[PDB]
């Protein structure tokens, strides 16, 4: 994993949000979290081959802090429909 992505993961807040891994400007995986810190730190010790691939292929990580868990649910669904990222199921 790129050093800049590891740093961004370790700085993420204990707040609800949506996250987007990208390569060359294109989303490759979109997810949501009750706490961005907890879900993003799980990418550091990969429990599945899919989690390993997402963290190695990415050259960028974007995070979006939201108002609450209801906003996280609908924003994540809308962005998956818009971008159809390679590692999200269809
Ligand atoms: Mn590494
Ligand atoms: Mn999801
Ligand atoms: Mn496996
Ligand atoms: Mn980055
Ligand atoms: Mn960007």
């Amino acid at each position: 994993m790129k050093e800049k992505i590891r740093k961004k993961i370790l700085l993420a807040p204990e707040e609800p949000g949506v996250y987007i891994f990208k390569n060359k400007g294109v989303p490759i995986y979109i997810g949501k979290a009750k706490r961005l810190s907890n879900r993003l730190r799980s990418f550091l010790n990969p429990q599945t081959e899919k989690v390993f691939r997402i963290g190695e292929e990415a050259d960028e990580l974007e995070t979006i802090v939201v108002m609450n868990e209801r906003e996280a649910f609908i924003l994540e669904a809308n962005l998956i429909k818009k971008y159809r990222p390679k590692y999200n199921v269809r």
